[PDB]
DNA sequence: CCCTCCCT
């Protein structure tokens, strides 16, 4: 049981959560992390991640195949 | 004494019970309102309000301070 | 692109 805390620029995070918050329930529900992003319409934003490392890898994977579909 | 029930989308009523359970035990303490909520997951949530006038009044204002923030 | 928050 892990954490690790990755930064991210504003429009970067908006992915993670795509529209209505849907993003963020995949990589949640099929990672097995516990995945949370600090709010407010700040320039960087912290998203931790918990968890088993398995849990973790999946999570970031994930994360960074959906920020892999934005370039730009 | 009087029951006014309120319909509430899942993510609203998430925020009246925000974090561990404590936004409800504010509203219940300060408001002195008989507040229930119906239970599980389910998309659509009831909300009873029983009490007086005052009591009715008091518990709504904290909801929607409560929603109004969210936003 | 803003996500969940579990109470008698």
């Amino acid at each position: 049981i892990l954490t690790i805390r990755l930064l991210m620029h504003g429009k970067e995070v908006g992915s993670i959560i795509g529209k209505k918050g849907e993003s963020v329930k995949r990589i949640r529900e099929e990672s097995g992390a516990r995945i949370n992003i600090s709010e407010g319409n700040c320039p960087e934003r912290i998203i931790t991640l918990t968890g088993p490392t398995n849990a973790i890898f999946k999570a970031f994977a994930m994360i960074i195949d959906k920020l892999e579909e934005d370039i730009n």
